[PDB]
Formats: structure tokens, C-alpha cells, sequence
């Protein structure tokens, strides 16, 4: 009935990839995964996991999505065997905006609250803050003697704000009481599903004005934080932190579980975003160059997040007692504390704070954006009635995401933020890729996609790109899942530890996205009426060429397919 | 169009609906309203009410549930400006289902712990029951200390496994901190469920004859206690109490209010099961002779039941040495604290508390299967597609129950099946049934239903019942709801009091039905298009008749609607 829709601009592509890529300053934690004995933790298995499998990954689902011109799901119309890949990774991304608008509207509320000439983080006499009274030891405010303990910094009024004045997390012990739902942070959370649904309900089209705005402010907002990195008197040593040159020295380098998320939910593979916006993309387009560029603006933008974390982190630990590695607030509020700290410092302190804010919110909308789209989109197109209802199936989505977020905005939500994502995620980031890693090529074939990607434009993938996704990333990520399930550690937080039920039901979260392939295969398998042959042909053959079922010719059967690169 | 699947035999029907109708209310709530007002002098009101504006419910409830053969939703066809009501009933079957199967699971459970020789709630000394570490008292074995109330004494075994054994209800303090769903409960209220939805997935041709074994099983166990009712020395002070006539108490205003919620919450009209129910029967059942025959088992059961239950008390009382007034209590913690002891106390503890148990069962599974038959009925006759597939949306409507039963059988979910209960089901359903009685009575016309009934069973009812539906019963709802919203009282536990938004909680599920009905019928009146009586014509006239709004002919528009008895 209705025509594919399209891109308004070629533009607003590249604009889009990059502000839905634009996820490395909350997710981007180092010091959480940082060295103990080894040098270059998180930078080689960073830059290594986005040369051997970040861009080649990135081409292959920019080229599935723009070739078959379907969703996540509706995709492997191409290999109906391996269709739930497509529900895994639609709940992939929609359990990621579940913890992803509970960032957005904390980033609205240190927003709201700088508006005023006094920071909150300037004083701790109840200045916009929740202090026990207990501790409210200020470094620069009140001379004190030099009672690091390991440079304990939950105290200050940045961390005390953050934790207490906005989480109030001192209320609730853990996640076996997580309390009720915090009123303001409520309202945060409706205001920003509903700024979500006023930009999705329409369509991309809308987006792609927003997107523009939320991709061009980073751009500003960054540079002037870097001017200022390293300019302060003792934020030097950081950028001396960072420069860490190891050659042969190193513990966990090249083997990292964190790092290949990281790289994943930077770039998108594993999430059927890219697979969404190719969909919208025109059938004549550069997937090599849009993945090269993402690829480069990815890792430059990391580089650049990084420099400016350790500037920030050496000025607080030149302006107060520090402790080396833990002068810092651990957790997924890294830049909530680092930030506003040094920034209270700096003269005109308002306006930075409401341009890094203003920064804040709008990378972490575009993310959560574009996290909905590609759910909205697998769903619509697996499901025609909901292609003919989409501002209705838009109001659901975000409604449901509203209601199963009210455990992550409540006292003892961050317990749940982290925790319940990081398992879901990882596993399944893993497991999504890992089976795309053999989906396109073994059993739809590595040979078939670059012939249609030669159909699609002239240049045609040499052997790196094909050796990469036939051998190189299945291998790579069956390590990483095998790494990931052997060398598993029970979750904690900075003090709290959680119960043995709470990884059952973590790993039971996975599981429930992880199972979707074999249960999808069953399905396929006891649906087909006819023989063993016949069904395992229709598994594995694509819709539009079923008729060589009948007519007894499957490329799959033959060695030569499967040894042909 | 397939037709309705009729039931196989009248007996089938006739047996459902007193399934339906008697349950735990008529054992542990009217013996006690009994015993409270007026002693001897309850049945002045009960049986005044029953025959004015109770049997006049269930009449208007199976004769509209006949002529029109629809769901509980579905049935308001013959004005369009009621249909929301429709669902609002549904809503409310849903929400009391969601803490029926809590007390079904709690029967279940108690039937699986009196499976063995020895009971759990015969002794003290953690004898599956958790001791509350208080020195837990013999009943009346070892300690004699019996001058308070013994049934607010928490310190017996039975209650002991009431609350720390089954509820769990030491770990919790109230609302504010549920817990985790109880392992044990959980299993439970899965076999409930699972169990339910194999008595339910083919519907009336498959549940029917399951409730046939319902329909002998507690009153044969009746019999056989009220035989020893019989035999129990002591029990003749309870038949003595129970009947102990005190015209004196007609006078306050407690006895009258009481006795017409108990007759309103055990005939169960208005609650989308009577319709339900009575819309597989065939369009020349006599629906009059039905109801009455099945209000006059309801009220004779627990007249009966009533007996049994003053014997027990009387044996306890005469073993405890105390008055009935003390053993006097109602509810389900009258029954399970009070019912195991005295088995327990009587010869033969095992066969007396495994027949009482299953009674119970027998009690609870009717009742949850009668109301999730509403359900079914109602959202598969408005929503065509839910009308096939029947094994997966009654699977998804159990499943749903199930998951938001969890809040009710974790260790503090009585509270949360408490405020349910109150709220939502008295509220609710007296706004439902008086919007009901409204529209029946003065939107559709009386006339017009008594020539319905007439064409069903060939004779008109007479001037009895065409006044008992148009004045006696819309003003005795009326009168109900202005009583249940004056005399409302903050919700309260036997110790513990309920913070205020638990009460605000509870309001705005009332006020969510009691606008949704309303909304329902704005979203009627906005998306008809014309003018103004076009709109009103539309939203009151029959869906059969929509030709008469052009015609300009709508009886509703003229005084002889509203002056026709
Ligand atoms: C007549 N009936 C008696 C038994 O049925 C119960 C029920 C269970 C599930 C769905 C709807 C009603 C019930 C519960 C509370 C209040 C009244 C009633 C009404
Ligand atoms: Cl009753
Ligand atoms: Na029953």
C-alpha cells in the first residue's frame, strides 16, 4: 500500500548515525574498567575490537538493511531460521531505553537545578542538597586535615546531590527494598517520554530535524570543556594519566567482555538500529564510507571523552586530598559528579553547567531515540497493522517504557539501572551478534552478500572484510561469549553487594532474550509440513526462493557453498 | 459466523451460577453479620432486601444476558451511551481475580500441609509454622491465660501459621515494603492458575462439568460437618446465638447497611458472570424461575453454612471456656485460624481438615473460574479476533493474573489484597451496577425489557418486578454508594495503619473505573458525527434501530419513555 519511507536529507543519515553513536561519555567509564598492574586497559582491546570487528560488523548491517529494505526482524526474510535474532535484539534496545530515559531525566534534573546563580555544588549547608550532617566536609570551602580514607569522595556536595539530593539512596538499603518512586524524578521521566513521543509519533521525517540539534551541540559544547581541560593548574597531571605508552606491558589488553560492549552500544551492531535507519536509506548509498566515518568520529569522540574525564579527574585531585585511582565517584554517574565539580570551580559557572547539561540531555535523547525507532520499526514491519497504526503502536511503546522504567527512577532504582541492563546487555549484545555472525555468513552465505553488495555499488568488499565476517568475528565473539560465561563475577556496586537471586534473575533476563533464536527455529521447524529435507530447505533458504525447494536445489546442502569465501 | 456454543444441558447452567454464587463470603462474613446485627433479627433486612432490589438484579442481569446473547462488554448494544460500563465490570472481575487466586492458593496450601499425619497448626515448637519467638502458647493446653479476646490472640498455632507460616507476614511491615513473592505461594497460585486454565481453554463445553463436581462438593461436606455440628459438645449455645431473636436491634442504622452489602456481595449481580453466564443459554430458558431457585440456594447455603459455623464456635468456645463473642470473628483469618483448630481438636483431624480444605477449594476455584469466564466472554464478543484462539487468550488473561498476583502473595500482600478488595470491588462495582440499573431502567425502558422477556418465556412480567428495576432497585444502589462514600473510613489492618496514599491509591482505581465509564461515554458522543440530537440519538438509541434518528422518531426524546411503568 504505502511506499518505503526515505530520508528527507542524505545528510540526516550521517547526522543520525552519529547522534545515536554519541553514547561515550555516560557509558564511557574508565577508571571502572581500569589497570592494576598492566598500562593500556581499556584503550588497545577499545581500538582492537573496533578495527577487527566494529567495522566490519557496522558494513555488514548497513549493507543487510539498505539490500533488503526491511527492519531488525524482517530481515532475515533472507533466513527465516535465524528471524529471532530480530526480537532479540528489539528487546536489546528496548531494555536499553529502559535505563536510558532514567539518564535523561536525571540529565533534566541537574539541568533544572543549575538554572540557580549558586550551584548546589558549591556548599554543603543544604544548598539545593541532602547532607547526613555526618560528613559534609568540603575540601575547598572548610581547611580540614587530610582524612582521605582512600580518598572517599561520596561526600562532597556534588556526589551527596547526586546520590542523595537526586537518587535519595541513603532511603533504601538495596535492591530487595527499592522503595517508591521518587515524585520529581517521576516528573522527569513524563517529560521526557513525552518530548520522545512528540518527536516519534509522526516519523523519521520529524526526527530528522531533531536530530540535527542534538548531533550539532556536542560538537560545540565539547570544544569548550577542552580548552579549558588541561588550561586549570594541577588538571595537567590528567592528561598525563592518560598517555599511559605500553608496549610489551599489559594485564587484560586485547581481552576485555566491557570493551566489546562498549564498542557495540558506541557503533549500534546488535541493536537493529543501523538495520532501521538503512531501511529508511536509499537503495544507492556508501555504506563503506558512512561506516569508516562513524568508525573515526566514534573513536576520535572517545579519545577526546576520555582526555577531557582525566583533565576533570586530575584537577579534583589536585585541588583536594586525592588517592590516585579512587579520587573519583564510581558507578553510571560519572560525568554527574566529575563535571559540575570542576565546573562550579570555573568563573561563570551557570552558564557552563546549563551548556553541559543542555549537551547531556540531548545525546542521551537522540540515543534513546533512536533505541525506540529501531524497536518501533521491527515491530511495524513484522506486523503490518501496526505499520497502519503509528502514532497509536508510538503512545504504547512509550507507555509501556514509562511503566517498566518505575524500578529504575525509584529510591533504590540505580541498583536495578545497571545491574539488570549490564547482564541483558552484554549477554545479549553478544549473543545477537554472535548469531549474525554466522547468519550472514554461513548460512545465507559470505559469497551472496558481496554479490549484492557489488549489485548495489561498484566497489566490492576485498578479502579483509569478507575474511573478517566469515571467520574473524564469529570466532572473536564466541571467545567473548565463552570469556563471559566462564569468567563471570557476581554484580556489585561501590559498598553494596547483591543477593544470589538477584544474578538468577539478571541471567534469567538474558536467557529470556537470549532463547529467542532456538525458540524461533522450533517454531519454523514444526510449522513447515513436509519432510526432513523440506523443512531443513525451508529454514535455511530465503522466501523469495523457495520454489527450489520443490524443485530439489539447495546451495546450503553443497560443501561448495559453505567453503566458498 | 459460528454460533454460540450453547451448554449441553440446563443442569450444566444451573449449577454455575450457585457455584458462582455461594463461596467463603457466605461462611465466614454472614454468620458473623448474623451473629453482630440483631442476633436472631438479620433476615427482616437480608431477605426484604434480597426480594426488592436483590432477586430483581439477578433477574435484570439473566434475562439481559438472554435475549441478548453477548459478552458482558458486547451487551450494551441497545444503548451505545452504557457500553463503557461494559468494561468497567470487567475491570473489576480482573482486579478482584487478581486476589481471588491469592486466597485459592492459601486453601491449596493449607490442603497440602493438613495432607499429613500430624497438622502444622496442631502444636507449637516450629512445627512448619514460624514461631514468633515470643514463647508461642499452647491454645488452651498449657496456658490458661484466656482473658482477653482469644481471636485478636496471635499467639496460637493456627494464627502463627496463618501469618508467619503461609504469609509470611514478619518480613513485612506494610505497604511501603512488600518483599519478594513467597516460593511456595508461588508455586500455588501456578498450579491455581494452570489449573484454571485447563478447566477454561475450551470454555463452557469442557468447565461446566468440572463445576457439576463442584456442585456436590461443599454441601455434602457441609452435610457431613453439620453432622457433627450435631454431635459437638457445646454447639448448642452457638445455634442458640445464632438465632437469638433481638428486634431491638432493627432499629440502628448498622443493621440495615450491612445486611444490603451482603446481600449485594453474595448474589454477585452486576459482576459481567451472571451475563456472561446466561448468554450460552438457549432464548426460551426461564431465566425468572432460574434466578429465583438460584437466590433461594444462595440464601438457604448460608443459612446452613451459618449452623455449622455457630456449632464449631460454640465447641470452642465451650472448650476454651469463653463466650461466643469472643470466637465470634469473620473473614478468611476467622476461618483459617479458628476452622484447623477445632479439626484439630475433633476425632479425626485428618479426613475433617483435608474435606474442609477441599471445600474450600471446591469454594474458590468456581468462583475464580465464574469470573474469569466474564472476562473471556466480554473482551472476545467486542474484539472479533479474540473471539478465535481461544487456548491463547484465556493463556494470556491467566498469565496476566498470575503476574499481577505477585504483589498480593509476597510477605506483606495482604495489605495490597485488602485494599483491592475494599476499594475496588465495592466502589466500583456499585457504581457499575447502579449505571446499569440506570441504563437499563430509565435509558432503555422497562417496557421494553418486559416484552423482551416476554417474547423469551411467553408470559410479561408483572407490576412487582417493573417496579423492583425503574425505582426500588436505582435507589437502593443510590442509597448503597452514598453510604460506602460518607461513611467511608480510612483503610486499617488489625494492627496497622494504612499511610494515606495507600487510601489515595485505592481512590484513584475507583475514580479510574468511574471516569473510564464516562470516558467511554465521551469518546461515544465525540466520535459520532452530526449535530448535537444527532450525537445524543446515536449514544441512546439501540445500535438495532440507528434508521429511527433520521426518521426523527427517538422514544427517548419524549416524556412517555420516562412516564412508562
Ligand atoms: C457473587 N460473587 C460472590 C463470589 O464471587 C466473587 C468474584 C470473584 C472473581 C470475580 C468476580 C467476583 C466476589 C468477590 C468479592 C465481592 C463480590 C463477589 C461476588
Ligand atoms: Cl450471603
Ligand atoms: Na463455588
Amino acid at each position: 500500500a504505502q511506499p518505503r519511507e526515505t530520508w528527507g536529507k542524505k545528510i540526516d543519515f550521517l547526522l543520525s548515525v552519529v547522534g545515536f553513536a554519541v553514547d561515550l561519555a555516560n557509558v564511557w567509564r574508565f577508571p571502572y574498567l581500569c589497570y592494576k598492574n598492566g598500562g593500556g586497559a581499556f584503550l588497545i582491546p577499545y581500538t582492537l575490537f573496533l578495527i577487527i570487528a566494529g567495522m566490519p560488523l557496522f558494513y555488514m548491517e548497513l549493507a543487510l538493511g539498505q539490500y533488503n529494505r526491511e527492519g531488525a526482524a524482517t530481515v532475515w526474510k533472507i533466513c527465516p531460521f535465524f528471524k529471532g535474532v530480530g526480537y532479540a535484539v528489539i528487546l536489546i534496545a528496548l531494555y536499553v531505553g529502559f535505563y536510558y530515559n532514567v539518564i535523561i531525566a536525571w540529565s533534566l534534573y541537574y539541568l533544572f537545578s543549575s538554572f540557580t546563580l549558586n550551584l548546589p555544588w558549591t556548599d554543603c549547608g543544604h544548598t539545593w542538597n541532602s547532607p547526613n550532617c555526618t560528613d559534609p566536609k568540603l575540601l575547598n570551602g572548610s581547611v580540614l586535615g587530610n582524612h582521605t580514607k582512600y580518598s572517599k569522595y561520596k561526600f562532597t556536595p556534588a556526589a551527596e546531590f547526586y546520590e542523595r539530593g537526586v537518587l535519595h539512596l541513603h532511603e533504601s538499603s538495596g535492591i530487595h527494598d527499592i522503595g517508591l518512586p521518587q515524585w520529581q524524578l517521576l516528573l522527569c521521566l513524563m517529560v521526557v517520554v513525552i518530548v520522545l513521543y512528540f518527536s516519534l509519533w509522526k516519523g523519521v521525517k520529524t526526527s530528522g530535524k531533531v536530530v540535527w540539534i542534538t548531533a550539532t551541540l556536542p560538537y560545540f559544547v565539547l570544544f569548550v570543556l577542552l580548552v579549558h581541560g588541561v588550561t586549570l593548574p594541577g588538571a595537567s597531571n590528567g592528561i598525563n594519566a592518560y598517555l599511559h605508552i605500553d608496549f610489551y606491558r599489559l594485564k587484560e589488553a586485547t581481552v576485555w567482555i566491557d570493551a566489546a560492549t562498549q564498542i557495540f552500544f558506541s557503533l549500534g551492531a546488535g541493536f537493529g538500529v543501523l538495520i532501521a535507519f538503512a531501511s529508511y536509506n536509499k537503495f544507492d548509498n556508501n555504506c563503506y564510507r558512512d561506516a569508516l566515518l562513524t568508525s573515526s568520529i566514534n573513536c576520535i569522540t572517545s579519545f577526546v571523552s576520555g582526555f577531557a574525564i582525566f583533565s576533570i579527574l586530575g584537577y579534583m585531585a589536585h585541588e583536594h586530598k586525592v588517592n590516585i585511582e579512587d579520587v573519583a565517584t564510581e558507578g553510571a554517574g560519572l560525568v554527574f559528579i566529575l563535571y559540575p565539580e570542576a565546573i562550579s570551580t570555573l568563573s561563570g559557572s551557570t552558564f557552563w553547567a546549563v551548556v553541559f547539561f543542555v549537551m547531556l540531555l540531548a545525546l542521551g535523547l537522540d540515543s534513546s531515540m533512536g533505541g525506540m525507532e529501531a524497536v518501533i520499526t521491527g515491530l511495524a514491519d513484522d506486523f503490518q497493522v501496526l505499520k497502519r497504526h503509528r502514532k497509536l503502536f508510538t503512545f504504547g511503546v512509550t507507555f509501556s517504557t514509562f511503566l517498566l522504567a518505575l524500578f529504575c527512577i525509584t529510591k533504590g532504582g540505580i541498583y536495578v539501572l545497571t545491574l539488570l541492563d549490564t547482564f541483558a546487555a552484554g549477554t545479549s549484545i553478544l549473543f545477537a551478534v554472535l548469531m549474525e555472525a554466522i547468519g550472514v555468513s554461513w548460512f545465507y552465505g559470505v559469497d551472496r552478500f558481496s554479490n549484492d553488495i557489488q549489485q548495489m555499488m561498484g566497489f566490492r568488499p576485498g578479502l579483509y572484510w569478507r575474511l573478517c565476517w566469515k571467520f574473524v568475528s564469529p570466532a572473536f565473539l564466541l571467545f567473548v561469549v565463552v570469556v563471559s560465561i566462564i569468567n563471570f563475577k557476581p554484580l556489585t556496586y561501590d559498598d553494596y553487594i547483591f543477593p544470589p537471586w538477584a544474578n538468577w534473575v539478571g541471567w534469567g533476563i538474558a536467557l529470556s532474550s537470549m532463547v529467542l533464536v532456538p525458540i524461533y527455529v522450533i517454531y519454523k521447524f514444526l510449522s513447515t509440513q513436509g519432510s526432513l529435507w523440506e523443512r531443513l530447505a525451508y529454514g535455511i533458504t530465503p522466501e523469495n526462493e523457495h520454489h527450489l525447494v520443490a524443485q530439489r536445489d539447495i546451495r546450503q546442502f553443497q560443501l561448495q557453498h559453505w567453503l566458498a569465501i
